[PDB]
C-alpha cells in the first residue's frame, strides 16, 4: 500500500480515458498530471495540514485545459486555450472516526452522481432552479 | 428542466440512505437540508455567478455530521467538534461549451471514485503516501 | 413541494377571504401581497437569517389595510385609509429538533386561537385583565 | 370580561396538552407559564399602550423548550440552546374598530393555520423555496 | 409557486427555438441565460424596485448575441461578434390595479406584435417613414 | 409605401381596441396618439439615430393613462389621473442583417408573450420570486 497511485480521471468508457499518475511531492504537495507536455496537461494536486490544534484540512486541485495548438513567431507550439479549476477544501474535526470520514466520502460523491442536481447544472451551463 | 429537487446524498444501498431535499431559495442560493436539526443535518447549497469577465464559478457548500457517538436532537457543543465542512469553488471559462463542462463534471466525478487515491485517503484519516 | 405558495389570510368563510399570492423574493424576502392595487393590499413578507451562530431567525410581517378612495386634486384615487402592522421575530435554536419545532408552531397558533385571552382583548379593543 | 386565565398553549388533543396558567401582572403585564422550573417553562406574557399618537401597539412575547433530550427538572446549559423565543408587535391605529380588531386577529390565525407557507416552513427547519 | 423559470425567448418554428433558464438571482436582479457558452449566450435580466413613493419601476434588459468562431493563432474560441441590447425600464404608479397592469402588458405586446409600424421598421434595418 | 399609420396598440377583444394614429412626424420623431381628448389619450413615439459608428438605436416611448375626471371648483375636466411609462433603447450594430433584425424582433415578442415570466410579473403588480 502507498496511495500515492495513478487512476483515470476522466472516464471516457475505455476510450480516451484521462487517466493521470503521480508526478511530484516536494514539499508535501502530491501532485498527478497526466501524460502531455506540461503546457496542456491535466493536473490534479491534494495536501493535508493540521490547520486548528482540532481540524485537519485537506486542500484538493483539479485544472481540466481545453487544448489547442497556438502560432507564435510563425512557429506552432502546444498550448492550452483555457484551463477550468476546481478548488476544493474539506476541513475534518480529529474527533472524527473512519467510518465518520466514510460518510464524508459517501456523500462527495452522492453530490456529483449523475442525474442528481449539481452536477445537471453544470453540464447545462445552467443555475439551480 | 428544474434541478431543484430532492435526491440521494449518502447512498447506503436502499435502507440507511440519506436524502437531502430543497428547504431554501433566498438569494438563488439553492439550499439542500436532511430531515434532522440545523446542527445536526447534512446540508448543501450551489450558487453560480459570472466571477471575471472571461470565468463563471459555482460556489457548492456541503456540511456533513460527525455521527459516532451523536445523541440524536441532543445538543452537542463545540460545534466543531461535531461537523465537517467542504468548499468546492468551480471556474468555467465563459468558452467552454456543455460538452466541456460534461467533461468537467466526469474529472470531478472521477477524483471522487472509490478506490482512487484522493477518497481512500480521506476515508483513512491518511495523507498521501 | 416549494412552499411558495399562496394562501387565505383572512376566512371570511368562504365569500369575501382575503387570500394572498407570491410576489416577490429579491433580496431574499419572500413577499406575498393581495390581488388589489400595491396601495391598498394585504402584504407578508417572511425572511429566515443565521442570526447568531447558535440561532436562527425569522423575521415575518403582515399589514392590514384600511381601504379607501381618496380625492386628490379633484381625481379619486384607491387608497388605504390607515394599516396595521403585526410584526413578529422569532429565534430558534439550531439544536432544535423538528419536532421541536412542531411545537412552536402549535404554541404560536394555541396562542391566538378563538376565544383564548390574547385574541379576546385585541378583538374588543380591551387590554389583559 | 376577564380575560386573565389558563388557556391551552399546545393542544396535544387531549392527552399532553400544555395548559399555561396566570403568574404574574406586576406592571400590568399578563404573565402565563406552564407548570415547571421557569428554565423550561412555557411562558407567554402581554401588554398594550398607547405606543404614539395615532397608535397602540400590543406586544406579546413566548418562550419555548427545547423538549427533544429535554432533562425534566435538569440543569440545561447554555439557556439560549434550550430555548425559542418570539416576539410579536401588533400596531393598530386609534381608528379601528372592534370590527377592524376582528379581521387584524382573523389575518394572524390565517397566518399561521397549518398547511399555509409560514408554520410549514418554520416546522420543517426551512426558509421559503 | 415560482415564474423564475425556464421560458422560450425566440420561437423560432418548434425546433431552431432559444429558451433561457434561470441562472442568478442576486440583489434583486433576475437573469435568465440561454445554453452552451456563456459567451454565444442570450441573457435577461428583470429587476423591480420602488423607484418613488408612488412609483414601482421594472428594469427589463435582453442581449441578443451574433454567433461567431474568432481565431487568433490558429486557436479558435466561440464568441458573439457582436449583440444588439434592448434596454426597458417600466414605471408603474402604485395606485394600478391588476387590470391597469394587464393593460399595460397587452400595450406593449400590441406595440410589437407582428406586422406594426415599430417591429416591421426593426426589422427591416429601417426607421418611420 | 408608409409605416406611419395608424394600428392597434390594445386589442381589448375587438371593440375596446385602443387605436394610436400619426400625429406629428416632426425632428425625427415619429409620434402617435388615441383620439379624443389628448389629456386622457395614449402616445408612442419612436426615433432611430447612429449612436455610434457602429450601431444604431432606436428609442421607442410607450405612455398609458388611467382616464378620470378632475373636478375642481364644480369645473370637470376630462384628465389622466395618473400615466405608466413605457421607455426602451433598442442598440443594433450596422452588421445585422435583416434577418438578424428579424431574430431580435422575435425576442423582443418572446419576452413579452402572454404566460412567460416578465410579462405575467407585471400583470400582477409583481416581481420575480
Amino acid at each position: 500500500a502507498s496511495n500515492f497511485t495513478q487512476f483515470v480521471l476522466v472516464d471516457n468508457g475505455g476510450t480516451g480515458d484521462v487517466t493521470v499518475a503521480p508526478s511530484n511531492f516536494a514539499n508535501g504537495v502530491a501532485e498527478w498530471i497526466s501524460s502531455n507536455s506540461r503546457s496542456q496537461a491535466y493536473k490534479v494536486t491534494c495536501s493535508v495540514r493540521q490547520s486548528s490544534a482540532q481540524n485537519r484540512k485537506y486542500t484538493i486541485k483539479v485544472e481540466v485545459p481545453k487544448v489547442a495548438t497556438q502560432t507564435v513567431g510563425g512557429v506552432e507550439l502546444p498550448v492550452a486555450a483555457w484551463r477550468s479549476y476546481l478548488n476544493m477544501e474539506l476541513t475534518i474535526p480529529i474527533f472524527a472516526t473512519n467510518s465518520d470520514c466514510e460518510l464524508i466520502v459517501k456523500a462527495m460523491q452522492g453530490l456529483l452522481k449523475d442525474g442528481n442536481p449539481i452536477p445537471s447544472a453544470i453540464a447545462a451551463n445552467s443555475g439551480i432552479y
